[PDB]
């Protein structure tokens, strides 16, 4: 019910701290987008590491014809450390068979393991992490009970490579994962856990994307310069932090993420916070947990967070039907929109929320379908229309 939403005054994204006013793009790139990166590193998902100078990585296999002779496959180990049973993640890459140049690739963090992405025999069923935060091999059964959410089809059809990562390889999604992920990884010398400016797993699995992107760039037959990202849910969440710290990204797609993601938090009283830093104690470094139910005011709000990647292309997408809040995600991606008129782009057009089926915008777009929290072949058609429009 939308009389009972809270009204509120958002922190304005397109004035300083001490309130003098962004002027120009100018400005933005060296005084405000500086200011607001800083803000969220600080007390929303903490600071990562600085790249790896160098990447550890080995292709494992490459095999031609494969998905019925529609695509090269390639299948990538990066590893984040040298050690033995250390931290380390599968690249899964296909790319259309009929390639006459280096393609262009989006990227994308998975919620399954690489057999899931795709009907695809020749792919390793993957260990994936269980209801009851056990880790263990997956079963045939499970190969390709994700392909509805990836659509790989479409995409090669449309000219274009999919490369995907099983985003629990870089941390474990369950309060207590983190010894198992990356993050102890990056201790000083004798520490124990992260300090409350530290990055949370939100942050370490953006930092994961963004060593993906590091062997996409080395990849001859891939197009480095026409690379995108796609996250759905919580890896909405993540896909729009790696864009904010990762320019590589010519655009990301952020499907229905929700709170510390796309939606705006002041459509209600600090509920989703709480709620997600109690249950997702993990997600968010330990300074996020002060603005839990209003303790204190945020000094942001997610369409500073969605400015972080102007000028380039940015999707927010919804779904009808539940625990989310399609309008307050809509809200993020309108109020974040003035920014681009800075650099000579267009946003999402219009303050009027849209009806079912009638996607708007151009270099910010947004829709809402129907149907439940997911990612549907409606939504990539969307998608890889965006991805025309960004990529020519």
């Amino acid at each position: 019910d939308e009389a009972k939403v809270p009204a509120y005054t958002l922190p304005a994204v397109l004035a300083l701290k001490s309130g003098q006013p962004v002027t120009d793009a100018k400005s933005w790139t060296t005084k405000r987008r500086p200011e607001i990166l800083a803000i969220y590193e600080a007390e929303v998902y903490g600071k990562s590491p600085a790249r790896p100078p160098k990447l550890n990585y080995e292709v494992k296999s490459v095999e031609k014809q494969a998905l019925g002779g529609k695509a090269t496959r390639k299948i990538v180990t990066i590893f984040f450390s040298d050690k033995p049973d250390a931290p380390k993640m599968d690249l899964l890459l296909y790319l259309p068979a009929a390639a006459a140049k280096p393609a262009p690739v989006i990227l994308g963090l998975s919620f399954g393991g690489i057999h899931t992405v795709a009907n695809d025999p020749g792919v390793p069923l993957a260990e994936q992490w269980t209801r009851d935060n056990r880790k263990q091999p997956s079963a045939e059964k499970s190969r390709g009970g994700e392909a509805s959410r990836w659509q790989v089809e479409k995409i090669l059809a449309a000219g274009y490579g999919l490369a995907t990562v099983y985003y629990e390889q870089i941390e474990p999604d369950f309060a207590g994962g983190m010894k198992y992920g990356i993050r102890p990884l990056f201790f000083k010398p004798g520490q124990t856990e992260p300090e409350p400016g530290d990055w949370g797993a939100v942050a370490a699995w953006a930092w994961g994307a963004s060593r993906a992107m590091d062997y996409l760039e080395k990849d001859k037959d891939v197009d480095a310069r026409r690379v995108g990202l796609i996250g759905h849910s919580r890896l909405g969440k993540a896909a729009i932090w790696a864009g904010a710290q990762d320019a590589r990204f010519t655009f990301i797609i952020s499907n229905e993420s929700g709170e510390g993601g796309a939606a705006i938090s002041r459509r209600d009283y600090g509920e989703r916070t709480t709620a997600l830093n109690t249950r997702f104690p993990h997600w968010f470094d330990g300074n996020y947990k002060k603005y839990n139910d209003r303790e204190n005011e945020m000094p942001f709000d997610s369409h500073m967070a969605l400015a972080l990647m102007a000028p380039r292309g940015l999707y927010v997408a919804s779904a009808e039907g539940q625990w989310s809040d399609p309008k307050g995600e809509f809200l993020g991606a309108a109020n974040a929109s003035p920014v681009w008129e800075l650099f000579g782009k267009k946003g999402i057009g219009t303050m009027t929320m849209p009806d079912l089926h009638e996607p708007v915008g151009d270099s910010v777009r947004y829709h809402i379908r129907a149907g439940k929290h997911d990612v549907t072949e409606y939504d990539w058609e969307q998608y890889l229309k965006f991805a025309k429009a960004q990529w020519g």
